[PDB]
């Protein structure tokens, strides 16, 4: 399983600016995308860390981000979340964990 995060996207209203990260997932000759917020990654991390504290990599940190205004902050978070999820899928045991399978397919 090969994963990457080519882009982030802002979805919603104007008052509920939320940022979602587009995760591109390849396995065999199949490819699809899922969209996930930082808070989705944070929940995944906390639950995985309970199961496999030895294997879970460092998650990019929580931040006060004003209005999602700062794209420079978002580009760095995108990059960090990409390294994070790549590291997860590099461990067969995590890649096959039901949480991760759901995270990457739902």
């Amino acid at each position: 399983m090969k994963v990457s995060i080519p882009d982030f996207e802002k979805e919603g209203e104007g008052k509920s600016k939320h940022v979602m990260y587009k995760i591109k997932v390849k396995t065999g000759g199949e490819e699809w995308a899922v969209y996930r917020r930082y808070s989705d990654f944070y929940w995944l991390h906390k639950k995985l860390q309970q199961r496999y504290p030895e294997l879970v990599p460092e998650l990019p940190p929580k931040k006060w981000i004003y209005s999602a205004l700062d794209e420079q902050i978002l580009e760095k978070r995108k990059q960090g979340l990409e390294k994070y999820i790549q590291r997860i899928v590099s461990h067969p045991v995590l890649a096959n964990d039901e949480l991760v399978v759901s995270f990457l397919q739902a």
